[PDB]
């Protein structure tokens, strides 16, 4: 009952917006030359729609209007893939009796929406567009260029989308592999909307979100184990990636970590997925890590060809499912039993080599177990969502705060959390 949007955004370095329309008119689409459209997007006092991640907008093309609902879907790298609903309007006034009650979470309109619905925030953008075939797909690119306004709070638009019209989503990633062979191109993992939202709440600073426990449903398979651990570090990369380009320099390190929770994924994963499925990608994700470890400004480091190659790799291996053809029998058959009982034996190994490795102090060598110590606690995360969060987090929190005095050199607070962490017992079975 309702269609489906599937595209995949890149926010555009503004300096590189000219190369990239020269490099989009090599490609022998069908191009447009750039059109004004105008947006007012409807929310209701009390941030109903943002709550359920759904966004309500008339839209005007040189006095054409169309209503447009999006809801709640799927955001992977900058891949977004979204439930929508168009409706052609006579004039802008919302017709919202037009739209499917699929489109409610109560399958009924509230009674009140459309009385207490007001104009929010609006975009106001040019967008240039470009029809090209890929195999047996179709895809629209569209580049943006304008801004996003809330009463006094704006930002820039300036982006490049890549929408599926027909075909494969394997279309739209092959597409992407060609543009990313130049800088100036980052996946976004925020809709036009999701930022129209945040200037009107008057943009406060967005924070740090530290990395907590995994939780996946009751009875997953491992591989659904793994889809929602490979989705989390993304989802933390493109997060902390967003922070470090406006201007939070304490987001690179979180950048970084969330590059290592994909390295330690593989690992985790590893005696089921082999080596050899990642090859590419790890080769990858070290030269994106080399390129932010040495940058000297965010902006250089996350539109890199290093950072976008890398990103679109882990976005690809992903949505593909790319570890399936690798998978023998018996792998199969461990991929497909219980992501629970997967778990539990992990746990016990991770614990094991926490064991072994901080029984004991290790004076000035504590630096050097950083590596393990990291993979450890990234591993438990991904690994204990099966029990209470409270008990869990409690025990990990022990381990993370050991983690934090190593790397800032804390001596009193390295042997408290060694301490700590060897008196406590293990949560799980
Ligand atoms: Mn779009
Ligand atoms: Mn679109």
């Amino acid at each position: 009952a309702m269609a489906q949007e599937i595209e995949l955004k890149f926010i555009v370095n503004h300096s590189a917006v000219e190369a990239l329309r020269d490099h989009l008119n090599t490609l022998g689409g069908e191009h447009h030359d750039p059109v004004q459209l105008l947006n007012i997007y409807y929310e209701t006092p009390d941030n109903w729609l943002r709550g359920h991640d759904m966004g309500l907008r008339i839209r005007g093309e040189n006095g054409r209007y169309e209503m447009t609902m999006k809801v709640a879907g799927r955001v992977t790298g900058g891949l977004h893939q979204r439930p929508e609903y168009n409706v052609a309007l006579s004039e802008p006034t919302l017709d919202l009796a037009q739209l499917p009650t699929e489109v409610w979470p109560n399958g009924e309109l509230p009674a009140d929406l459309a009385s207490r619905v007001q104009p929010l925030f609006s975009t106001d953008f040019y967008r240039e567009k470009w029809l090209v075939a890929v195999d047996d797909s179709r895809i629209e690119i569209a580049l943006d260029q304008g801004e996003v306004k809330a009463g006094e709070f704006a930002e820039p638009i300036c982006e490049l989308e890549l929408e599926l019209l027909s075909g494969d989503t394997r279309a739209v990633l092959k597409l992407a592999n060609q543009l990313v062979s130049q800088t100036g191109l980052r996946q976004g993992s925020l809709s036009k909307a999701a930022r129209g939202y945040h200037l009107a709440q008057g943009n406060p600073a967005r924070e740090i979100k530290p990395t907590t426990i995994l939780h996946v449903a009751a009875k997953a398979d491992v591989e659904q184990g793994l889809e929602a651990a490979f989705e989390l570090a993304l989802a933390q990369w493109q997060y902390h990636e967003e922070l470090w380009v406006r201007g939070n320099d304490a987001a690179k390190e979180q950048v970084l970590a969330a590059i290592g929770l994909v390295r330690h994924a593989l690992m985790l994963f590893g005696g089921i997925v082999p080596r050899k499925a990642s090859t590419h990608l790890r080769d990858l994700l070290t030269q994106c890590e080399a390129t932010i470890a040495s940058a000297v400004s965010a902006v250089t480091a996350v539109y890199s060809t290093e950072t976008a190659m890398a990103k679109l790799a882990l976005t690809e291996w992903l949505v593909s499912k790319a570890w399936q053809p690798f998978l023998d029998a018996k792998a199969q058959g461990k991929i497909s039993d219980s992501f629970k009982r997967f778990a539990d034996i992990h746990l016990s190994r991770h614990a094991a080599e926490l064991k072994s490795v901080f029984c004991q102090p290790l004076g000035d060598r504590y630096h050097d177990q950083l590596p393990r110590l990291t993979r450890d606690i990234d591993s438990i995360l991904l690994l204990a969502g099966y029990y209470d969060p409270v008990v869990a987090q409690a025990w990990l929190e022990n381990w993370q705060g050991l983690r934090h005095a190593i790397a800032t050199g804390q001596r009193i607070e390295i042997e408290h959390f060694r301490n700590e962490a060897n008196n406590q017992e293990p949560f799980w079975l």
